[PDB]
């Protein structure tokens, strides 16, 4: 628990960046202490900056050269030169702002060389901007109108609609309209999208939007596409099972099956099939240790950046360097690496902290440490979660003074196996006890069991129907959330079969309902 002297002497890192927020939330960084530290942080964002800036406030940061145009406000802009008048209209706070008048001359002034200022300064002068922009269908328009409020919903033509993909604001605008069930118009104008005209992750939510709307062949063929261009091997065994689900063709499960990504989707089609379970590499390293602190959390940064810079040459010695039980997390991240992500990895370290609990038990600890960290004891996240089991520092205050009263309780305690394990248990004791299914577990222990009940409070989420639970599970509205869970479950399947204790994912399935 280090000084603010003896941190400025190691590198910028997610651990340096604790550190100092540590520092800072305990009131140890002077004013004095607190000047040269913005160049002494690795990732200059949330909790640090709003403690840093409460000591320093921000001076910055407008761009010297426009400075004379940010003295201008509504009621002078016409006295403002023609290059600070195109920058303040930059705003669309700033055109809201000016009077109606003022919007018309200078929609004139601007018509030639920027129709599209024209167009949003003109769209300020009616009750309904979106209506005009639309009407125009300027694309740079639509976009900078939804950024300023996601209030306006109106139906799209397939004209304008087919030129939306074609803006990068297209697939967060998809993405965030379907999965929060806002924008009614905007998703049902939406279904006349060309499959043609989109690729990837819109492809896919497009194909989500039209099972809403009980469109099957619009969804298959959305799905269909994403399935062909899709990077990863685990996003297009996602949309090729809704191909499946969706027209019954058994050549797309065969394929989902044979998929050399381990996920739900291809543990699924291979349990259809009666296809055997993939195979599961074995890391059993006979050294005992290796010189490296597996609790230096400042060790863990610069070795992890090594890993990730590090050409297939190094990652050989590497790999030999970290052979050991001690460091086998290490070991087992860097084969992940050296194998270009083709062989499956489910390491079990540290094991004797959870024999004594029951099968079923230790797979859910098993399968959350494998996402939540990969088991490096000293991970820590951008928002310093900490651990194997990344426990956030006021839970893990929570469960180590409050509830188990362990004398001399420290949040740095969560670095330790034993620890996290520990409190992972009873954390997991605790959302399994309300939720029972894994993957509402995985859900709550990512996102909060506040997020979770509301999610499973609504009418339309893991009940009963055609396509369920497969779309609810596509429907949980916070990106990261939805992904952590399909993550978590297949890690779960997989640890309960390592551990002698197999589930059909099938029966998963049929308790989301």
């Amino acid at each position: 628990q280090y000084s603010i002297e003896k941190l400025k002497k190691e590198e910028n890192s997610l651990a340096k960046d604790y550190y100092i927020y540590r520092l800072l939330e305990k009131n140890k960084i002077s004013k004095k202490d607190a000047q040269d530290l913005n160049s002494h942080i690795f990732r200059y964002i949330g909790k640090i900056k709003s403690e840093l800036e409460k000591i320093i406030p921000l001076k910055p940061y407008i761009n010297p050269k426009y400075a004379k145009c940010y003295t201008y406000t509504a009621n002078t802009i016409l006295d403002a030169n023609l290059t600070c008048q195109s920058v303040r209209l930059n705003s669309l706070v700033f055109i809201a702002s000016l009077n109606s008048k003022d919007r018309t001359t200078l929609a004139q002034t601007f018509k030639n060389q920027r129709p599209d200022l024209t167009n949003l300064l003109l769209a300020f002068n009616t009750s309904d901007p979106m209506s005009y922009i639309v009407q125009k269908e300027d694309i740079n328009g639509f976009f900078k109108l939804y950024n300023y409020s996601k209030k306006y919903d109106l139906d799209l033509n397939t004209s304008l609609v087919n030129k939306l993909p074609n803006h990068i604001g297209f697939k967060d605008f998809a993405q965030n309209i379907i999965i929060k069930k806002e924008n009614p118009k905007f998703r049902h104008s939406m279904l006349e999208i060309n499959p043609e005209n989109v690729s990837e992750d819109s492809a896919f939510y497009l194909g989500v939007n039209a099972l809403t709307y009980d469109k099957t062949e619009l969804a298959y063929d959305f799905f269909k596409k994403a399935a062909q261009s899709f990077k990863s091997q685990s996003n297009k065994d996602n949309a090729i099972f809704w191909m499946w689900l969706i027209k019954n063709n058994e050549e797309d499960l065969k394929t989902l099956s044979q998929s050399s990504s381990l996920n739900i989707y291809s543990l699924y089609a291979k349990e259809l099939t009666n296809t055997p379970f993939p195979k599961i590499e074995s890391l059993n390293p006979s050294k005992k240790k290796n010189n490296f602190n597996m609790q230096d959390p400042f060790a863990w940064q610069k070795i992890n950046k090594q890993i990730r810079d590090a050409n297939a040459s190094q990652l050989d010695v590497l790999a030999k360097e970290f052979d050991t039980q001690e460091t086998l997390p290490i070991y087992a991240y860097i084969l992940e690496r050296k194998n270009n992500f083709k062989k499956h990895y489910f390491i079990m370290p540290y094991y004797d902290n959870i024999k004594d609990y029951n099968k079923t038990r230790q797979a859910l600890i098993l399968a959350i440490a494998r996402q939540e960290s990969r088991f490096i004891p000293t991970a820590i996240s951008v928002s310093y979660a900490l651990g194997m089991m990344q426990f956030m520092p006021f839970l893990a205050n929570h469960i180590g003074e409050k509830e188990l009263k362990i004398p001399n309780f420290d949040q740095d305690f969560m670095f330790k196996p034993e620890i996290a394990y520990y409190f992972g248990n009873y954390h997991l004791n605790y959302l399994e006890s309300r939720l029972k299914s894994p993957l509402f577990v995985a859900y709550a222990y990512n996102g909060g069991i506040g997020f979770t009940n509301r999610m499973l409070a609504r009418n339309d989420m893991f009940k009963t129907g055609k396509f369920e639970p497969f779309l609810s599970m596509e429907l949980v509205p916070y990106q990261e959330s939805r992904i952590y869970g399909k993550k978590v479950l297949a890690n779960y399947i997989v640890y309960r079969h390592l551990l002698n204790d197999s589930i059909k994912i099938s029966d998963i399935f049929e308790n989301l309902i």
